[PDB]
């Protein structure tokens, strides 16, 4: 991988592995999400930021401040087949004191066609107190030089799905997968549950028949709270709808505390 | 990746990814196991075998025959750091009518030093009846041309760890992790639980303090039965001792054995 000519974005190619594919012999949405994370981390390393998933500066580390994902939105047109080379371009943009946005474009390396796109909203938070805070000018100035200044949106459209408000699923849920627990492979280098694990947990409550006869086109996921290594989660899904749509909720198995909420849109194969 | 000059082995380089590392900033043993699987699959593709993890020929497919792992043995000296390039060489050897053996050597791409080694025993089985077959003659002839004929062993030493008999853990276990279930990410392209998931499940019953103060040096795992997508598993561990543990994975209901193994850990 490498930063592009103007130094305001980063590109990397990946060859889809045998264990990275599903029953269709194409990469799963979790393989895609891991690759978006990988190219994001390589972009942070290329310009001197921390590489632990928190993209900190020396200034942020002294204050115990980290960047955390508030929302992830992914849209896939074609999942790359096993052995295919997918090229991913990523960039970051500040959104004032709200936080930052990281976008991605996925392309087939052979044809050059856009096979997918993703956008994510990030907020700053104290690592220890978990208290959110707006971005200071001193912190902002450290990353503005690595971002394009004119707007560059992976989702430019007026009424695009990436900014839609997600409602809270009401009990009873139509489907559920109960008692989900993370294992050591689900943790990152900081012993925190990887954001991609939550995508897998959301998808666990989708009936196998939907998975066997449909392809996932869009997934939007809001992150409210993190699941600890010793927490137990319940994944809930209700059909909201040629296309199928679902509303999702991940909540702690005991008290029912919300950890995530989201929507999925599936198209008939 | 590519087959070597003599066409009797296969090599491939891998760059360790950010999500592939543990709390030590080095690749986990599950990342290693996935990479061994990947290079094995690429070797099968390179010479015309099936790429679904069963390494079948047109002859085996007609008979509904597959290759299945009976034992996996991995020894790691140095886990590659994130961003490091690890080079892996793999080859296969027939072991008569018993089955086949696939070996691997892991090396640091920068220094050329051997950082690890693995060996695995495979047996032939009918996919549907799950009944073992003592290989054939026409099936054997199909793969002998892709294997070295003189012995080439990743673990040459007589009476080494890779061939040790593993005993059955007795109740009560000293440690346990109960109610483990596979999710869709744990399945392969055939909707079967990936062999690497069982390695993760074995390690789940090792106390966090062992993991925090030790490095895994050797893992030997016997595979007796497959866990279905709707099965629930209990992982049991007892200290036998460097630290050594005896392991058992059994179905949560009836207690039916799915795997047994041993791990050897070194103080950091
Ligand atoms: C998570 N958002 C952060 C904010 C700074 N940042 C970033 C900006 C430009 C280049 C590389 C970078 F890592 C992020 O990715
Ligand atoms: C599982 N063991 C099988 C038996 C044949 N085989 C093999 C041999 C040489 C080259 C490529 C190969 F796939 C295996 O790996």
């Amino acid at each position: 991988g490498s930063l592009t000519e103007d130094g305001l974005s980063y590109k990397e190619k990946f060859v889809v592995r045998s264990y990275e594919v599903g029953s269709n012999k194409t990469a799963t949405v979790e393989t895609i999400a891991n690759l978006l994370q990988e190219v994001g981390c390589n972009h942070a390393q290329s310009v001197g930021f921390s590489t632990d998933g928190f993209a900190t500066t020396t200034t942020m580390r002294k204050l115990h401040l980290i960047w955390v994902t508030a929302r992830m939105h992914i849209e896939i047109y074609k999942y790359p087949a096993w052995g295919d080379v997918v090229e991913i371009e990523t960039w970051c943009q500040s959104e004032g004191r709200i936080g930052t946005r990281r976008d991605w474009i996925l392309k087939d390396s052979v044809t050059g066609e856009v096979t997918g796109r993703a956008t994510s909203k990030w907020v700053m938070m104290n690592q220890d107190t978990r208290r959110l805070q707006k971005v200071s000018d001193d912190v902002r100035d450290e990353y503005l030089v690595f971002c394009p200044q004119e707007p560059r949106l992976a989702f430019p459209e007026e009424n695009n799905r990436s900014l839609k408000k997600i409602p809270k699923l009401e009990d009873p849920a139509q489907y559920s997968m109960i008692g989900l627990k993370p294992r050591r492979a689900d943790l990152d280098m900081n012993q925190h549950v990887n954001n991609v694990t939550y995508i897998g947990w959301v998808l666990e409550s989708i009936p196998q028949e939907i998975v066997d006869t449909h392809e996932l086109q869009v997934i939007t996921l809001d992150y409210r709270r993190e699941c600890q290594q010793d927490d137990v989660v319940d994944s809930l899904t209700t059909t909201t709808s040629n296309d199928s749509q679902f509303l999702h909720l991940l909540r702690l198995s005991g008290d029912g505390q919300e950890i995530n909420r989201g929507t999925t849109l599936w198209r008939k194969k």
